[PDB]
């Protein structure tokens, strides 16, 4: 005789399921303990649903033996009905009408899924930002989403779909308010582009379930009155090295980006390693003060560089480099770098002598070597003939003896600029040229 | 049983209204034709609005019968929302649910009115201009105006309210960019005024929205213009300077000449002078000091001089090579060193129609050193003094009469005239007492 009731484990169960879920979705399982004798009618339990709130339609089904609740429809919608309440019944004696019974409450809440795409509150946006500004928000767009707040199905994830080729802008999302903020991350240039059109899009963090919203934003760049710019950063001018003192020339030129004019700009010299020219403060033109020299040792590549400081009346500054190309003038004769030559009597018959002209090639080789300025006594026992455009060979004539001589070699360039250089020639008894102690 | 849908005349209407318009403003009218039996329920049409974008608030209401759209609020703002799109529906059978229906779109654009006053983006401006410069822009001010670009509700219309009394400055508005441009149109002088403060103002071409009650809430801005100093050359102020010098000065006596100064320094150092014009050549200029030195004796009564003032023009120059010209007026203070004189040496008196001639004397010196003159026949023989009388008719006009009976012919009468202080002069006159009639026939 079962003189005992079967009681549900929980007075009020609570389960959770997702909306739009497949039918047959296991919601949860109830169980009941029976103090009576195991494994006989007296403890064989049966489970059922007795009430549902809201009542219709029927959306939940109980299994008679196991006590498992399941959905019967996909018509679960969090945005319409978030919670259902059930009263359940367990009856012993295999569920026969004369079986003992208990009741219990059973809560079912519907959790959210991302089935609403987020949408911009406006179709188009417009903002205006100053040029040469960076790391600032210039616009805030706000979005609509019908899903559950403060969840991955709700909060937005913005992107710039088109228009951000140069990477000037960045869009990010505020966690505090879920609106998107458009930020400038590279400065803009009104003289390059006065207006920039972008297209933004928005999705949630969570992927869509079961056509993304878009909006165009035109950003108008504002012109600010800027100072002088030294473009190009490197300018060059030509000037004859034999230019007369007082002769002027265009110097560095800087212009205003707005006006595109050079007026009002005052110049000033920074670096100058030679100090041949001066700058007119008002015009920026340069005037020769001391004679130029393309072949000077302070010069390299025959180019003479000074740095200049441009400034407008507003007080903003700009620095450039003026390269003064010194046009060559044939004002240097060739010369022989190595003044001492060693000739071996039993293994050599001549030496190689090379010359150099500081001027540019047009005003240098081919060189003509001669012994014109020489005594009658060396010109009988010394020959030279050019082996190429810059070098010649000095051979010994008429059986000369061992000893240190002195040979005056005259070298002249293509245009007749002449130079004589006395060489200390030694005709010792060398063999490898590295053993000549004479 | 009518079996016809009502189709809108236009698939997508388009209307326009002004922002801030009264409620009940007619926006436009939609219509639909029903290709069906006329004048029974089977064709009596009903119109409605089914959607509005943006949705809230409801801003337009349709008339069920006429199809006229009207505004329901004055809260239409072009600067917030410029365009609305709504979907409309027309249904036959008098709008009963079993009535046939079609839909159509209706775009509504908001037109602009001037309800934002333009305002300077800065409250105060400062600029710097070079002196003795003109016809150049010295400042560009920009304004904020939220109204519709390139319209009379937007573009600015500038004025200099105060500070521009001498008319040095001019403001105009740039057509391309709507910023105001401040131009200098009369040159400035750093030595008079180093700084000039003015106040500018701005309005639109169009007046502020009609029912406005702000009086003048017009935007204004102060502009400080700092004049820049130029290193200028010598100034000949006054352009005419004057100096006094005794007419009887000894040769070699010096005196201050023309004086020019630097506008910045107010000093005369470094300035070298040079003579330009001098019609007489009595004085010379010291190139370094500008002082003048007498080279030949002066003469107030010389004919190259007029009004007893002896003028040379001078060229002042500073060490830089820039110039300045002035006029030095040398006052020759008179010294009584001249006796009276006879203007005309031959008088023709008619014996049968006149009894005397008029003889006037002239003293080159100043009035104080001249009349009244005393005429006399002192140096004359006893022989003319019997047949010639003279008495002054006034202080300088005098008369020569014949009292005895002389014969017709040319004589010589020496009239000695002396001045107020006794400088005397004797002058022989060829007086002819021929038998003339009108003074014009005596040979
Ligand atoms: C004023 O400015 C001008 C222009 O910049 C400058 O003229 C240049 O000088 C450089 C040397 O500093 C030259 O560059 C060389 O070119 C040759 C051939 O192209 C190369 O063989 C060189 O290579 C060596 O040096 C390099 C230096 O960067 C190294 O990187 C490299 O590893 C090698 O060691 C070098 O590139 C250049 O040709 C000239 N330009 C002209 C037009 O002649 C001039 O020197 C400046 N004035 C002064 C007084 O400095
Ligand atoms: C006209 O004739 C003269 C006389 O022959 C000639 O002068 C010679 O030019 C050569 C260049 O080919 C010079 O050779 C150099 O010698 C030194 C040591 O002596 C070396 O360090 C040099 O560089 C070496 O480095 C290279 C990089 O690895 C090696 O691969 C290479 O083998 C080089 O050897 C170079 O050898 C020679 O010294 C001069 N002679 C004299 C006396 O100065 C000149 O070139 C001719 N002119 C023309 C236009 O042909
Ligand atoms: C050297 O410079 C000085 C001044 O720098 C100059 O002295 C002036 O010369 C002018 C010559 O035109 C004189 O002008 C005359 O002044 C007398 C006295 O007041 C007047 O009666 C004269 O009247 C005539 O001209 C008038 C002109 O408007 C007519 O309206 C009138 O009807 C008469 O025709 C005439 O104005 C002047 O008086 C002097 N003195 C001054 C200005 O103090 C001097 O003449 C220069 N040297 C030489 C050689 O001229
Ligand atoms: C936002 O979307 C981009 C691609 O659309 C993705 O790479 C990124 O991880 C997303 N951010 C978050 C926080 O989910
Ligand atoms: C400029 O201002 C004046 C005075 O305020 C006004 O009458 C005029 O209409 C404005 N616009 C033009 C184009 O002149
Ligand atoms: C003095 O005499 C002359 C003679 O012509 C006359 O012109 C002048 O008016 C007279 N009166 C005077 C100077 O008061
Ligand atoms: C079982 O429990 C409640 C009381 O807790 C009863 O009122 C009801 O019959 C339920 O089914
Ligand atoms: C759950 O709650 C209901 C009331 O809402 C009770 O009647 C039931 O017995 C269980 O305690
Ligand atoms: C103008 O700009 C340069 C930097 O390029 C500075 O060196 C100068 O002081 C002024 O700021
Ligand atoms: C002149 O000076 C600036 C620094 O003041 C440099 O950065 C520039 O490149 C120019 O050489
Ligand atoms: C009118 O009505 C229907 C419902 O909005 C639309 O599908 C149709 O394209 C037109 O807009
Ligand atoms: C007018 O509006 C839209 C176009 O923007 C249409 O899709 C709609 O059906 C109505 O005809
Ligand atoms: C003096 O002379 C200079 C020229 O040397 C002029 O420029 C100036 O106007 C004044 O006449
Ligand atoms: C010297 O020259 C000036 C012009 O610079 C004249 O104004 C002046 O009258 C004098 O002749
Ligand atoms: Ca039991
Ligand atoms: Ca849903
Ligand atoms: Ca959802
Ligand atoms: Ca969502
Ligand atoms: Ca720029
Ligand atoms: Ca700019
Ligand atoms: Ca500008
Ligand atoms: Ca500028
Ligand atoms: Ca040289
Ligand atoms: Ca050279
Ligand atoms: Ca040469
Ligand atoms: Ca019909
Ligand atoms: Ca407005
Ligand atoms: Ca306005
Ligand atoms: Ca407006
Ligand atoms: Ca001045
Ligand atoms: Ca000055
Ligand atoms: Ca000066
Ligand atoms: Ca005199
Ligand atoms: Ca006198
Ligand atoms: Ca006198």
């Amino acid at each position: 005789e079962n003189d005992n009731y079967p009681i549900f484990t929980e007075e009020t169960y609570t389960f959770t399921i997702f909306e739009n879920c497949r039918v047959g979705t296991t919601v949860g399982q109830v169980c009941a303990t029976d103090k009576d004798e195991p494994d006989t009618m007296h403890t064989r339990l049966k489970y059922s649903i007795i009430g549902q709130v809201p009542p219709s339609p029927t959306l939940f089904s109980m299994h008679p033996t196991t006590g498992v609740i399941t959905t019967t429809s996909s018509q679960l919608d969090r945005e319409l009905i978030d919670k259902y309440q059930l009263k359940i019944k367990v009856q012993d004696m295999d569920g026969q009408y004369f079986g003992l019974q208990t009741t219990s409450t059973c809560i079912i809440n519907i959790d959210d899924v991302n089935d609403h795409l987020p949408t911009f509150t406006r179709t188009s946006y417009v903002t205006s930002v100053e040029e040469n500004t960076v790391d600032v928000e210039i616009l805030r767009v706000t979005v609509e989403d019908k899903d559950l707040v403060n969840t991955a199905n709700w909060r937005a994830n913005y992107t710039i779909l088109k228009g951000n080729e140069n990477g000037n802008f960045k869009i990010v999302t505020d966690a505090k308010t879920n609106e998107g903020v458009l930020c400038v991350v590279k400065p803009l240039n009104y003289e390059e582009k006065q207006q920039m059109i972008l297209q933004i899009g928005v999705v949630n963090e969570a992927p869509f379930s079961r056509a993304m919203s878009t909006a165009t934003v035109t950003v108008n760049v504002e012109d600010q009155d800027e100072g002088p710019e030294c473009n190009p950063p490197i300018q060059t001018v030509r000037m004859k090295e034999n230019a007369e003192v007082g002769t002027t020339s265009n110097g560095y030129k800087a212009y205003d980006p707005e006006t595109r004019s050079s007026s009002g700009i005052r110049y000033k010299k920074l670096t100058d390693p030679t100090g041949w020219v001066t700058i007119d403060e008002n015009t920026g033109s340069i005037k020769v003060f001391r004679s130029l020299d393309r072949e000077a040792e302070t010069i390299k590549n025959g180019i003479y560089n000074i740095t200049v400081l441009a400034s407008d009346q507003g007080g903003r500054t700009c620095t450039g480099t003026l390269g003064i190309i010194l046009q060559d003038v044939n004002d240097n004769s060739p010369f022989i770098p190595k003044k001492t030559v060693i000739i071996c009597k039993p293994t050599m018959s001549s030496a190689e002598i090379v010359a150099v002209d500081p001027d540019e090639p047009i005003h240098g080789p081919p060189f003509d070597f001669s012994l014109e300025s020489s005594t009658s006594e060396v010109q009988r026992m010394w020959r030279l003939k050019a082996i190429n455009d810059t070098a010649a060979r000095l051979s010994y004539q008429n059986d000369p003896p061992f000893g240190s001589y002195v040979v005056p070699i005259t070298v002249r360039d293509r245009l007749g600029m002449s130079s004589v250089t006395s060489l200390d020639v030694t005709l010792c008894d060398c063999i490898t040229e590295n053993d000549c102690t004479h």
